C-alpha cells in the first residue's frame, strides 16, 4: 500500500501521483485485509497490434468495504489512468466511492470523481448530504457532461478537465474531503435491515451494471487485449455484479 513498490508510479502524471499517494494515505490505518481478485491478479501487460496496456491492482476489504480496488495504468508512453472504487458492504448502505483521472503527454484530460448512491431513491444519505454541501461548490474552468450511463453519479460528482495546477490541486483536495467524510461515516454506521441491505446491494449491482457502459474504458482494454479479455475485465475485475 505505501507504493514504493510500484513500476508505474515513478512515470505517472504528477496529478495522479497525488491521487493515487491520498486514497492509500485514506486506507493505511484501516483494519484492512487483502481481497483477491480473480485469478489472484496483481501486476497485467498486454497488447495486440498497436501499443502495450500495463496496469498495476492493489484491492482490500474491511468489514465496511466489500473490496477497496486502486489501479494504476498506463497505455504505451501517452496514457496514463487511475482508477479507484470502495465498493460498500450493503449491510452498511455506505455509498460508492469513486474516481477516474485521464491524463496524456498534453495533461489530464478527465478527471472525475464521486460518491455515489445506492439508496432507491436515488439520493446520498442524510449525512453525507449535510457534510458535503458544506464543502461549498468548488469552481471549475471546463466541467464535462456525464454520459447517459452517468446517471448513477451523485449531484456532487465532480468530471472536469482541470486547466492549471491550481485545479489540479483543487480536485486532489475535494477528493480527499470526500475520503474523509467517507472513512468518518463507516464509523457511525449501523448494520441495516434486511429489506434495508437488499435495498443498497440493487443499488450497487446497477452502479456496476451502468458503469460496465463506458465505451471508452472498454476500448482501451480491448485494443491491448481483445474484446473477451475486455469483457471479462470489466464486468470481473472493474465492476463485479454482486449477488
Ligand atoms: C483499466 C481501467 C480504466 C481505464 C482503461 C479507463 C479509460 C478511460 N475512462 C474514460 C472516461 C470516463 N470514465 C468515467 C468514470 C469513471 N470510470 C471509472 O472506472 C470510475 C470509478 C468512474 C467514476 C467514478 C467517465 C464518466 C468517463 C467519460 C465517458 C465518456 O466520455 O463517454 C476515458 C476517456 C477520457 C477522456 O475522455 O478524457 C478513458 C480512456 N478508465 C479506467 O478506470
Amino acid at each position: 500500500l505505501s507504493l514504493t513498490n510500484s513500476s508505474l508510479m515513478p512515470t505517472l502524471n504528477p496529478m495522479i501521483q497525488q491521487l493515487a499517494l491520498a486514497i492509500a494515505a485514506s486506507w493505511q490505518s484501516l483494519p484492512l485485509k487483502p481481497y483477491q481478485l480473480p485469478e489472484d491478479l496483481g501486476y497485467v501487460e498486454g497488447r495486440l497490434e498497436g501499443e502495450k496496456l500495463v496496469i498495476e491492482n492493489r484491492c482490500y476489504q474491511t468489514p465496511q468495504f466489500r473490496k477497496m480496488h486502486l489501479e494504476l495504468a498506463k497505455v504505451g508512453k501517452g496514457l496514463d489512468i487511475l482508477h479507484c472504487v470502495m465498493f460498500p458492504e450493503p449491510l452498511y448502505g455506505l455509498p460508492l466511492f469513486g474516481c477516474n483521472i485521464v491524463a496524456g503527454p498534453g495533461g489530464v484530460s478527465a478527471a472525475i470523481a464521486d460518491l455515489s448512491p445506492t439508496q432507491s431513491d436515488r439520493q446520498l444519505p442524510a449525512a453525507y448530504q449535510k457534510s458535503l454541501a458544506e464543502l461549498g461548490q468548488p469552481e471549475f474552468e471546463q466541467q464535462r457532461e456525464l454520459p447517459p450511463w452517468g446517471e448513477i453519479f451523485s449531484e456532487y460528482c465532480l468530471f472536469i478537465r482541470p486547466s492549471n495546477v491550481t485545479e489540479e490541486e483543487r480536485f486532489v483536495q475535494r477528493v480527499v474531503d470526500f475520503l474523509q467524510i467517507h472513512c468518518h461515516q463507516s464509523i457511525v454506521a449501523e448494520p441495516l435491515s434486511e429489506a434495508q441491505t437488499l435495498e443498497h446491494r440493487q443499488g450497487q449491482i446497477h452502479y456496476c451494471q451502468q458503469q460496465q457502459k463506458n465505451d471508452k474504458t472498454r476500448r482501451v482494454l480491448e485494443k491491448a487485449f481483445g474484446e473477451a479479455w475486455a469483457e471479462r475485465y470489466m464486468s470481473q475485475v472493474l465492476f463485479d455484479v454482486i449477488q
